[PDB]
C-alpha cells in the first residue's frame, strides 16, 4: 500500500523512500523543453512568438523579455545533452522549430539544410548518451509568414502546410526518432491565442482586449481547435501510412487539469465540475476517441461549433498511438453565467463555470504553485492527488491509452538571487509529491503510463512571463548563459533516477 | 565668388560666414530618419530587417544590436518633433513602416488602423510646428511575409503589393504630405541585400558567403534592381494619375557618390572612373531619364541584364517629379578584372573597377569619414567637393532635375562616452564643408536644389553597425532613450538655420 502526501510538509524528497526503482524497469525519466524557449532566433526564420512578443511587448512578460537569445541552445545544445547525461536521463522531450527547417513555412519554398543539421547533431548526440528523444513538431512557434498569409490555424490551409512540414521531419529524423508529439497542449492556442489574447497570435474580440489586431473570442477558439484536430489527424495518418517502417509512435499533447466542486454538496457546483471536464478535456478527447465533440458542447456552443464530415470524423477518431499528458494543477469549479450575446463573450465562458483554488468553506486546495504579485487573490495552488485523478480518468473515460507525462514542474520567482534560485526545495517537493501519486496510480489503477518528463531541463524564456519566473532543474545565468548548473532539484532528480 | 575648403582645418562652422541666409529664402533645412532605425517593433508586424538581424546577428552589427526598441520613436515621436522645433527646421524626412500599416503585407488582408493613427499624429504635429514632411514609403523594411511568399523584390509580385501599399499611404496621408520618396537608395538593396549579403534579406552565391540562405550574387542584383524600378514607376504613375488633386510631388532616392581616377593620367583608370558613374548612378538614372540601362551595362552584363518592354520603358522613363539625392563620399577608381565565370562573381565586379580612398601617388582624398578597427586600410575618407561634382553632373547629364538632398552626415564612434559624444566637432566640420559646396554649386552651376536634410535627427540603430556608431545631431542615451539632446552639431545647425 502506497501512501502519498497532499499537504506540506512532504517527505518524498528522500530517495530511500521514492526513486526510479519504485517504477517499472522500462519507465523513462527525463526533462523537457521547447524551441522558442531555448534556442534563440539565430539560424531560423521568424515565427508568431517572435511576432507577438515584439508587437505586444507588455504581453511577452512583465520584463518585456522574449526568445531572441534566451539560453542559446542553438550554440549550447551540447551543454543540454551534458545536463541529461549528468542526470542519467533516459528521455528528453524537445521541439523542432518549424521556422528553423522551413523558414518560408511552405515546404515547396525550400528547406534550411543547416537547420536540419542542427537537429541531426542534437538527435545523434542524445542517442549516443542513451537518451530517447520525444520530439514535438509544433510547440506554438508557427512561421510568421503562415499567420500573415491566412491567419495560421484560423484557416484550413494550415492542414496541408503542417502535413508537408511533418513529412520533412519524419523523412529527415524518423530513422532515429521513435516518439513524436504533434501539437503541444491543444487547448492552449485556441483559448489564449484566439480567445483571451494572452498568447500568440494575439487575436480576440475588440472589447475583450482593444489591443488585439483582429479576432472574435466567441467563435475563433472553436475554429482553431477544429483545424488543430484536423491538422494533427492528417499528420498522424501520414505517419502511420507512410512511415510505419520507422517503428515509432505518434500522439498529441494535452494540457490536463483535474476539477473538483467548489461546493461538493451543491448540485450546481457538481454540474459545473463535470461541464469543465468535458469543455477542457473532452473538447479534444471526444474527437480523438469518438470523432465527435461532447454533447454538452454541441448543445451549448450550437452554431459556433464546427462539425466534422464523416471522412474527417474517421480521420480524427483514434488518431494517436499514445497521449502526451501535461499536468500542473487542479481547480475548484462553481456555476457562472454564459452571456453569449455580450460583446465580450469568450469561448471559455461556454463551460458556465468559474474556477478557483479555494472552495466554498475557505479551503485552499494545496501548497502554493505560483504567486501573482499584482493580485494575490489570483495566486495558483497545486494538488498532488490531481495527477492520480487525471490518469485514472483518462484510463476509465478514454479507453485505456498509453500515456507519457510530457510536462510537470513548478516555477520559482525570477527576483530570487542565484543562491536562493539554486536552493529550490519547493521544486523537489512539487516534483516528488506528483511522482509519488503517479507511482500510486500506476500500481492501483493500472494506468498505462510509461514515462515522465519534468518541465524544464533549464531556465528559459517562459511564455507570457519573460525571465521573471524560472522553471529549470538546472540554473542559467542570464548575464552568461553557457552553463547549465544542476539546482538542488536537479541533484535530487539525479539521485531519484540512480539511487 | 565662393571659396569652400576641401581639407582640415575648416572654418565654415562660423555662422557669420555660412548660414541659411546664404541660400534662397524658400530653401528647406532639416534632418532625416527611417522607421526601422527609430520606432521599435511595438505596434507593427515583422519585416526583413527584423528577420535579417535576428537570423544573422553578427551581420546586424558588431554588438548584435537591432531595431527592437532603439530610440523608441513609437513612444517618443513628440520628442522628435520637439528637436525639430528647437532647430527651427522646415523639413523632416521620415519613413513609414509598411509593417506598421499593413502588417500582413498585402493590403486586401487588412490594415492596422492604430498604425495609421500613429503617422496621422506625427504628420499633424509636424505641420503644426511649420515642418514640411518628406515621407519615404520604403526604407528597406519589407514585411517579412512578402519575402517568405515570393522573395520580395526578387519577384514581380512585389510591384502590385508595393502599389497597393503606396495607394493606402496617399489616400490616408496625402492631404497633408506633399513630398513623397518611393524607395530609399535604389543601388543598396540589390547590391548589399542580394549581392554581398551585408544587408537584408541576406541572399548571395554560396561561395560569396556560405551563410546566405539562398541567392546568386551575379544575377539577383539585376533582377531586384529591375523590379525596384518597375515598382517605383508604377507607384509614381498611380500618384500622378490618381492623386494629382493633392498637389504634391514624388521621386526616388538615389545614393550618390562622385568618382575620380586613381591615376588621373592613366587612361585605364580614367575609363574605370567613367564606368563607375554608369554602373553606380546610370544603372538607375538611365532607366529614369531614358527608359533604358546604360550601353556599357548592356554590353558587359549581357544576358544577366533584364530588358524593359516598350510599355515598361515608357512607365519608368520620366518617373519622378524630383530626385532625393543622398550623398556621403567619393572614391578613386582603377581597373579590376571581371571574372564572370568564377563561382564568387558578383554584380558589383561587372563595373571592372576597384575603389579606394587613396590615389596612386598616396594622396588620401580628404578627412576621415569612418574608421574601420578590424582593418585600418579599409578606413573611409570624405571629400566635400564631391557634393558639388555630383550636383553638377546630375544637372548636366540628367536633364536638370529638381533635387532635394535627402541624406548627408557622418558617424562618430559608439565607444565614445557621453561628453565626447556631445562634443561632435567632426560632425560640424563635415556638415558645414558640404553645405558650403552645396551653396557654391547652386550659385555657380544653377543646380535646382531646393532642400537639405542631414542624416540623422538623433542617434539610432545603424544598418550593419548596431549601436556602435552614432549619426545623430541629437544624443540619445541607450540606458534611457526618452530624451534627445542637441549635440554641439545640433546647436551649431540651430544657429546656421536661424543666425
Ligand atoms: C459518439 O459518436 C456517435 C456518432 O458517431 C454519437 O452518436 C450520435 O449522436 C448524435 C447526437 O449528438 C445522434 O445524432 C442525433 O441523431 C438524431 C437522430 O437521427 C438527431 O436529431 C440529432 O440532431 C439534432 O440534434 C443535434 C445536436 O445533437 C443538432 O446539431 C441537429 O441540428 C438536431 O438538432 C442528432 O442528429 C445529428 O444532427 C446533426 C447532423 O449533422 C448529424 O450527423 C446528425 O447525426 C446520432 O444519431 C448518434 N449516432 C449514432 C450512430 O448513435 C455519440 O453520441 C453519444 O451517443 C448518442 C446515443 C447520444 O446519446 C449522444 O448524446 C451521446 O453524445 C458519441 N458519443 C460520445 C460519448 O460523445
Ligand atoms: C536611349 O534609349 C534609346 C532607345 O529608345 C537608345 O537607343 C537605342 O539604342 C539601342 C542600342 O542599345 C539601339 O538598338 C540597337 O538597334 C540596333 C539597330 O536596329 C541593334 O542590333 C542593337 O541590338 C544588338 O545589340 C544589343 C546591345 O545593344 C543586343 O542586346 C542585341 O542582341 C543585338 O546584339 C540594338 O537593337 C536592340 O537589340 C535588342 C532589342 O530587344 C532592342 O529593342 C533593339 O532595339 C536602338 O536602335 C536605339 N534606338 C533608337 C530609337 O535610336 C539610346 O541608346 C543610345 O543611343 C543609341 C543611338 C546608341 O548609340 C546607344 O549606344 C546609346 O546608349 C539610349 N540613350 C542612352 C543615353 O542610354
Ligand atoms: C454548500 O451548498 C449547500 C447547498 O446549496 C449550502 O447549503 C444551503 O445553503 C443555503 C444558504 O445559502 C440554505 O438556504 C437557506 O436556508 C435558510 C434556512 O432555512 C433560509 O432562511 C434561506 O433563505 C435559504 O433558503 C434558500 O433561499 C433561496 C431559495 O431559492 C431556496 O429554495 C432556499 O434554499 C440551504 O438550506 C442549504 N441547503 C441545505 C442542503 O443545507 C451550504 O451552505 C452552508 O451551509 C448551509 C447549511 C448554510 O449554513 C450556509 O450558511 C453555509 O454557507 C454551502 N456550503 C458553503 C460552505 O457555502
Ligand atoms: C600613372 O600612370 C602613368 C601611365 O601608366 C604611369 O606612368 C607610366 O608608368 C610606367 C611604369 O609603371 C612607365 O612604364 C615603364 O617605363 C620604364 C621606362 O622606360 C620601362 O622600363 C618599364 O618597363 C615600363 O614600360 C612599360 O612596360 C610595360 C609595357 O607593357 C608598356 O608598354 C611600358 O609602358 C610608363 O612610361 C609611364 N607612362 C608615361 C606616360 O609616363 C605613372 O607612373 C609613375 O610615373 C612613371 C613616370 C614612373 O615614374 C612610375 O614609376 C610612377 O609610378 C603612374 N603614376 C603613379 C603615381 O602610379
Ligand atoms: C462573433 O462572430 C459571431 C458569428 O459571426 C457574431 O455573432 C453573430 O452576430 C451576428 C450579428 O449580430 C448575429 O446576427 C448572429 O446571431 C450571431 N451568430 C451567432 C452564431 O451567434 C458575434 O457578434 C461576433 N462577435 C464579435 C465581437 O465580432
Ligand atoms: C548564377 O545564375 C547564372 C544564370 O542562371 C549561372 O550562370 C549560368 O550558369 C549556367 C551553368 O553553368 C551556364 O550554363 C550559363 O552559361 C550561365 N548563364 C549566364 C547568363 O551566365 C551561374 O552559374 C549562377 N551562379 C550561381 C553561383 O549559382
Ligand atoms: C527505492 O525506493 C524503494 C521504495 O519503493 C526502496 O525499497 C529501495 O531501497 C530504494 N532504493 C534505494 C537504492 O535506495
Ligand atoms: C504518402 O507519400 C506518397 C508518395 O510520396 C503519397 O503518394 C501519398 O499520398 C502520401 N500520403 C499519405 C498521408 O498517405
Ligand atoms: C465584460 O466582461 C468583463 C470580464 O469578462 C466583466 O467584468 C464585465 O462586467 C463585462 N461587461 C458586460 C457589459 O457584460
Ligand atoms: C545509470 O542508470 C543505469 C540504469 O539504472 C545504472 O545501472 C548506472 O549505474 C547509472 N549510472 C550512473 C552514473 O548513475
Ligand atoms: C550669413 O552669412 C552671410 C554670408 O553669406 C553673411 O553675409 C550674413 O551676415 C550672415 N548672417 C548672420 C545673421 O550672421
Ligand atoms: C486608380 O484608381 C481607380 C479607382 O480606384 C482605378 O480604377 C485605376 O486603375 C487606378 N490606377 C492607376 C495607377 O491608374
Ligand atoms: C573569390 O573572390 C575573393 C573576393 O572576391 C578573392 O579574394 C578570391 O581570390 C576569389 N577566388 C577565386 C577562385 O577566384
Ligand atoms: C525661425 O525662422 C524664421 C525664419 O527664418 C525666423 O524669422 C524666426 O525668428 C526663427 N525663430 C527662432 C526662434 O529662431
Ligand atoms: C500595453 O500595451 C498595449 C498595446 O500593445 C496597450 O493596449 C495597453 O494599454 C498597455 N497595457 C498596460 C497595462 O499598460
Ligand atoms: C561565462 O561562462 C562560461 C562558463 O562558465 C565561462 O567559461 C566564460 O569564460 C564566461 N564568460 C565571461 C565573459 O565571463
Ligand atoms: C557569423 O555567423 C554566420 C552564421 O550566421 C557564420 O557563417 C559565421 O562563421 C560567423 N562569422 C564570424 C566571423 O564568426
Ligand atoms: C529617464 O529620462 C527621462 C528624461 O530625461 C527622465 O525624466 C526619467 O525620469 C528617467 N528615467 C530613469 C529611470 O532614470
Ligand atoms: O508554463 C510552464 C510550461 O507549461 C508547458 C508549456 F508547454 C511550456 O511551454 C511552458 O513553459
Ligand atoms: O549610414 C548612414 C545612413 O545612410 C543612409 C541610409 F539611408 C540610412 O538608413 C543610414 O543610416
Ligand atoms: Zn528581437
Amino acid at each position: 500500500e502506497i501512501t502519498c502526501q497532499e499537504n506540506l510538509p512532504f517527505t518524498c524528497g528522500n530517495t530511500d523512500a521514492l526513486n526510479s526503482s519504485s517504477f517499472s524497469s522500462d519507465f523513462i525519466f527525463g526533462v523537457a523543453s521547447s524551441a522558442y524557449q531555448i534556442e534563440g532566433t539565430i539560424g531560423r526564420g521568424l515565427n508568431i512568438w517572435d511576432g507577438f512578443t515584439h508587437r505586444y511587448p507588455n504581453k511577452s512578460g512583465p520584463d518585456h523579455g522574449n526568445g531572441d537569445t534566451t539560453c542559446d541552445s542553438f550554440s549550447y545544445w551540447q551543454k543540454d545533452i551534458d545536463v541529461l547525461d549528468e542526470l542519467n536521463a533516459t528521455g528528453y522531450r524537445f521541439s523542432i522549430a518549424w521556422s528553423r527547417i522551413i523558414p518560408r513555412g511552405k515546404r515547396s519554398r525550400g528547406v534550411n539544410e543547416k537547420g536540419i543539421d542542427y537537429y541531426h547533431g542534437l538527435i545523434s548526440g542524445l542517442i549516443k548518451k542513451g537518451i530517447t528523444p520525444f520530439v514535438t513538431l509544433f510547440h506554438w512557434d508557427l512561421p510568421q509568414t503562415l499567420q500573415d498569409e491566412y491567419e495560421g490555424f484560423l484557416d484550413p490551409q494550415i492542414i496541408d502546410d503542417f502535413k508537408d512540414y511533418a513529412d520533412l521531419c519524419f523523412e529527415e529524423f524518423g530513422d532515429s526518432v521513435k516518439y513524436w508529439l504533434t501539437i503541444n497542449q491543444l487547448y492552449s492556442v485556441p483559448t489564449r491565442g484566439y480567445g483571451s489574447a494572452l498568447d500568440a497570435p494575439g487575436r480576440c474580440s475588440p472589447t475583450v482586449d482593444p489591443s488585439c489586431y483582429a479576432g472574435n473570442s466567441s467563435t475563433e477558439p472553436y475554429i482553431v481547435a477544429h483545424h488543430q484536430l484536423l491538422a494533427h489527424a492528417k499528420v498522424v495518418d501520414l505517419y502511420r501510412k507512410n512511415y510505419t517502417h520507422q517503428g515509432g509512435k505518434i500522439g498529441p499533447t494535452m494540457i490536463t487539469r483535474w476539477f473538483l466542486p467548489y461546493n461538493d454538496t451543491d448540485r450546481h457546483s457538481i454540474a459545473a465540475t463535470e461541464r469543465m471536464k468535458e469543455f477542457f478535456l473532452g473538447w479534444f478527447m471526444g474527437p480523438l476517441t469518438n470523432g465527435t465533440y461532447p454533447q454538452i458542447m454541441i448543445d451549448t456552443v450550437g452554431e459556433r461549433l464546427p462539425s466534422f464530415s464523416p471522412e474527417e470524423s474517421n480521420l480524427v477518431k483514434g488518431s494517436y498511438d499514445f497521449l502526451g499528458l501535461n499536468y500542473y494543477f487542479t481547480q475548484y469549479a462553481q456555476p457562472s453565467p454564459n452571456p453569449v450575446n455580450s460583446t465580450n463573450h469568450t469561448a471559455m465562458m461556454d463551460a458556465g463555470a468559474k474556477l478557483t483554488y479555494i472552495n466554498a468553506s475557505g479551503h485552499y486546495i494545496g501548497p502554493l504553485f505560483e504567486k501573482d504579485k499584482a493580485d494575490s487573490t489570483d495566486n495558483i495552488y497545486y494538488y498532488p492527488k490531481g495527477i492520480y485523478s487525471v490518469m485514472d480518468y483518462f484510463k476509465n473515460k478514454y479507453y485505456n491509452p498509453l500515456i507519457y507525462v510530457t510536462e510537470n514542474g513548478i516555477s520559482t520567482p525570477g527576483d530570487e538571487n542565484r543562491n536562493q534560485s539554486m536552493l529550490d526545495y519547493t521544486r523537489i517537493d512539487y516534483l516528488c509529491s506528483h511522482l509519488c501519486f503517479l507511482n500510486k496510480v500506476i500500481k492501483e489503477k493500472d494506468v498505462n503510463v510509461k514515462g515522465y518528463l519534468a518541465w524544464a531541463l533549464g531556465d528559459n524564456y517562459e511564455f507570457n512571463k519573460g525571465f521573471t519566473v524560472r522553471f529549470g532543474l538546472s540554473y542559467i545565468d542570464w548575464n552568461n548563459v553557457t552553463d547549465r548548473d544542476l539546482k538542488k532539484s536537479g541533484q535530487w532528480y539525479q539521485s531519484f533516477i540512480s539511487p
